[PDB]
């Protein structure tokens, strides 16, 4: 179902990749997470000083995979600007939240959710790290995050901006 | 995979032919795969030319709200005006994407079915998303919210004629 | 679907999938379960990169929960005996054969991103005997070699499901550096 | 669909390594996987009858008729076929490994080599005198008497690379570089 | 999966350039029709050069398979047959119907003339035609062929050479 | 399965006015309990029913039919939790007769009711909170607070909370 | 599976003229009710039947065979509700003896019936609304409006609507 | 399938007459609830005679399984435990929670205190309670129990006797 | 559902033969099939602790923990358990057969007896010292040294009834009446 | 569903399924594929009938295409070593183990109905060897014994799928009488 | 779905079996054929001189199984009267045809078909025996049967009586 473009033959995502556009669409997992990392590493290699535009529509997924992407965004040289174009739940909100400071966006009707669900024992811990990371990027107190996450504090686009997950709603 | 000149194969198919003329299809269920495709095509057509109008032909029974509203917003906030043409069925998110078309360019073919009811899809309180939908359906149609809220409650069915008078479309292509 | 990159290289205006493009930088990926299919893709790529140059480093990005011990052994062995240093970089998970593959990288060139998780549990995974699992001792020596750890320590922690964050794996000796910029 | 690929449908890593006369057997030997090896071995022979072939083997074995086809093709064609074990060579896998050119049969050190060949072979009764050509072939390449081969092919014996060198199944164990 | 050659050709396409065709796996309309297409194609390219038909099959459909046999027969170029692995049922017939003096097997192959079930009962005078075909090409008495087909006679490369199913075993 | 006289094991225990709810609360399982409660009412309406509960809950519709049937029959329905009382199980356990609700010490009790069970028609949610509050001796304000999160409880806390009256620690 | 008395638990409650519709109304579930109603009528034609309902409804054809069997038999069919009554469950609840239709407070009654159960021949849906209008006491144009709408009603509202006589609270 | 006795009793029913109960296979609501029913039934028949609880289980659900443990504890009669085959996870706990001096194993059985995954992360202070239970009944230090549970400590009948999981090995 | 049955749910042929203290193991040893034997062995013990039990075995084996449960139950209970092989006794099947009362272990003459015990046993590593109690048990009942048992339990050796008598796995081969 | 027969027998007014009722006349049935489940029902019944009387004949009605060789061997062996003569009667098919079971009946008491079909093909049907199929020789001797036929004749005709009508099986020695009234 | 009767508890077929009524319903196979043989053997044993009523509604099935039943009907002492109560195709017609001379019936609307379909090679032969058996019971020439069977000569109840498959149509 994916169309093709010229300028050479290109699928549409591949064409949009040339303009430094990366997509995450649907659930985060070893396949979808590793392809984002692959595109990010590639775009850094082409130009280490040009911004990348990371469009996110995700109900989240695996934490190991998602944190792989999150780390990669922080530690590549380029600024990864994050746009939410539908949803950003679970790891979707964290990857959104972890975009480059001042370049985190959402469309108005999207739904940002910050609760990280179920998907060895003392090992969470990981959850503490997700709260500490969300607190850095939003600026909230760690306590505020810990109270707000073990509860699916659902938020519209304007509510997420107040909370510090994104920087700008796109009304234009 | 359609009639192909020469999934992610190497070919120039019918949809790739018509994308060169800025035409875009939503055919079938709205979901993460299908919605992201529209949004990808809309972003692509904008970077090619930000002034030329896009022709977004729609035949959907609806589906996911989050993904659907993601398309709606993209239609609104890209510079190019998006024309909408209903070519069979426009229910739930189909009707909202249709009705969300640029002012003056919201078409439907004579026999099409527009249905404006929207079904569900922790939480319960969280479905004030239904109020965001009702505002936007009122904003584009021109109807009152007390009408839109009540009228978008029951499974209301419209032929193209009724969808013009209601305000979901601006014309009906008899010529 | 996998994205596609078009380039030139004094040879032609060539077209690569995103992974083949990164293979030009000597970047191989192991992503997901270690089985025959995925272990031979890795091994294939390592041989290809050696055939192109046996001295330039290889950067092996690992995000695996593990899998087959024989298939992973092939990869581990391939990493040791091709001429170029295989630098390993963990970008999510490295459990079981994955943590052996991560720890089997060149001295001083094993990395992990900060949020990655590493487990050194070596689970049970045609017909052959229990005493014939002296494959288990080889894993434990391979790990004890590469970590700098006492063999008794590796035997104690491998039948324990002992989970570690990135920096803890640094402490234990599974990696050399966590990546912080 | 296929895996790390250049295009101009696509030119995968196995193809790229076939330009270098490198061939794999990965997973169980069957009609599909065995004919692929046979077709590569024939193609490589026709490109250049004199340059060597490098056959990297990771297999639990499988079909005897299919595998014997591969085995036979390796002796038939003009090129020396070097064999390298890169994980498992079991049953037909061990036979194919052991059937590489004299002095050019390698194994990685962690590899497991199992000469036991189990049922099914495919109608089947005493006409599993296929089992006797198996053992003659295995005897010829190893230098073992036919007694020991029959003894050891009917018991599930497991060898690491060094026992496999000792036994004659392979000439070298890659312990370096 | 099938590797590719650049000069993008799949490996069987590239071997087709050298007039080499394969029957691998079960004989059925699809696989039989494929072999027929290749034999047709190669003749139109050159009707005077041999074709090399490598066979690893356990047989299968009689109609489909006899279609392949008939095409081998009635095309101009000699079709030389080489067994690599198994030749059972319609595989052993197709092996045995290669050009005279040009039927081969590699020495570890297994050849089986028995042909099972794969209409009416009286319409297995198709069975009679197969046994004639096998008799003609082997040199054997029809009585011998009919004995050895109802029995599941299993032959190695040497036995098949002695029976007349193939002309040479090659090393 | 198992059988006895002085009848499966569950039928035998139904003579001693004992009823089990075991596993998911659905139209099948709810109705058997309702049917058992009704039968026990007609057999002797003064005497007490002992209702054992080990369930992660299920349907609200099916579950509340059991709740009502406990209240609006003659007998006191004494509840005991013997493993798990989640979702509707918490409520059915909480809805036993006044002063007659028990739990075994290792039991886990969870008042949260998940979405399974459209829109504002989830005012049912307020009837649950009210039903709980009324039986718990706890304010609608904290009851809604706790049912909006995955709030686990041991038998000790459940008693202090109000959900049960006695934790069995003896004979 | 199901317990035993002295009979199985449902048969023993049939000894006291109690009948259950549990889960979906279909050929199988509806015919069991229909056979139980006939049996109770043959045991004593005057005594009241008690018909507990917990259903999301289902097949219109089968569910209307049982609704007719309630009217056609002599015994007054008391309909009690114990959790849910949607689609045919709403109709079978309403179709009980006037003076003897009951519910429990937490129950959820829904008059809406789905699509699944010739096109013009679904004039059957207009018979449905007539029969509801007859048992409720409402005008027909109120019923056709309300059905087609997902209008959820709890026991106190269902009393006001005419769908039921009482609400049990003791 | 289960044979029948006439005196039609199934064989487990007939052994119930001699106060013998089985946990065979995985511990889950169904199987756990069954065991609880039998322990309840046998006490009402006679609260002063021992019960003989034969255990061949690899464990399973913690909630369900602790329900069985608690019932064994708090009923009047001693529940003597006998391991025939396997006692892993909730099986080894249930074995170990039998009456003091009356916990048995046949000499070839395999006993494993390790308990895996089968809510929230903080709600595995259930893990703490299990390790207390195991510590209490074994006589071991909680530190030892916690070491040996996170490890997959596999014990034979003799080792389990030495550890205090059982009181006797019998021949 | 069940098979040739009297009623007064039903009284099948296995029940009718259980009145005669005859017990079967039919098909693979698992938690369901093994506990059935254990429950019968216990029931027969409780009916009458002194009269013998006749255990007719047709099994490819299966689960070691489950089967050892059966094995142990046979030694535990008071009654002599006679074992009769009626087709296959393999792995756990051969162990159960061999674990019958001294002098009361029979086999029909066409039966196949295979002492090879394969994986899976069930987490599993050196804790397959279950394998060492297997061999001690097999050694005790047969009279074979532990060497020979370890040698022969790890190779797929097949015995007809007369080799099984010779080896000590059974005391008698039913050649009459 | 299986029909049910009610009777009396100085014991009670008992109730049998149709097969248990015929078991009172010492009639056992093997119907369909020989496997572990069906071979033990047969063997169970044979032991039961012997336990009731070891001298009264048993009438074993066979309609099977065959199946497992070990399971059928059990039945064949059970037929030889219980004290009462097992008369066999073929009522449809007897192929493979079924024809061995039919032919394994008591001397002079093996029957078939006229329209029955008998094949003596012994097909291939945990892990063990090819030479270990000297089970095949035992079948061939068991058949050569019971048929009166030369062992070479049985070896020739068993790998041939040699089909026979009832009266042909009489000629070959597989049965004694065809039933004609 | 099968009801129960008194006089003792009885399923309906079991009750009807006491009046010497046997049923074959649906496809002929090892299960359904062996149960008819079992009932026939049983009814002979109860009374060897009382007729048995064999009601047949069958599309036929396996020939080995069906010929097992056919033989049993001929060689038990009782006369097996055969009634067709719906269909009697393939082996259904042969079992119908092979009822006791003068006691073979059909209801008027039933459909008798005499073609034996597909379900080693020279082995048919069996088919020759089916034609010879059908010729005995009907009285037709063997040639007539051989021509008429390798063709699905379909027949109503009155046409079957003319042909000799049954003796009487039941119009009363």
């Amino acid at each position: 179902l994916v169309p093709t473009v010229i300028e050479r033959a290109f699928d549409i995502y591949s064409r949009l990749l040339k303009e430094r556009i990366v997509f995450l669409n649907g659930e985060v997992n070893d396949h979808s997470a590793n392809l984002v990392i692959a595109q990010l590493l590639f775009l850094e290699s082409e130009d280490p000083d040009k911004d990348i535009y990371f469009y996110i529509n995700s109900p989240g997924g695996m934490v190991t995979a998602g944190m792989g992407v999150y780390d990669t965004m922080q530690f590549i040289k380029p600024d990864v600007s994050t746009i939410c174009i539908g949803l950003a739940a679970s790891m979707g909100s964290l990857l959104l939240a972890g975009g480059a400071k001042g370049k985190r966006y959402s469309l108005p009707s999207s739904q940002i959710m910050i609760h990280q669900p179920l998907g060895a024992k003392n090992i969470l811990r990981i959850k503490d790290r997700l709260n500490k990371v969300l607190a850095h990027h939003t600026g909230q107190d760690l306590e505020t995050i810990v109270k707000d996450t073990d509860r699916d504090n659902f938020m519209m686009a304007d509510e997420a901006k107040a909370y510090g997950l994104i920087d700008h709603v796109i009304e234009s």
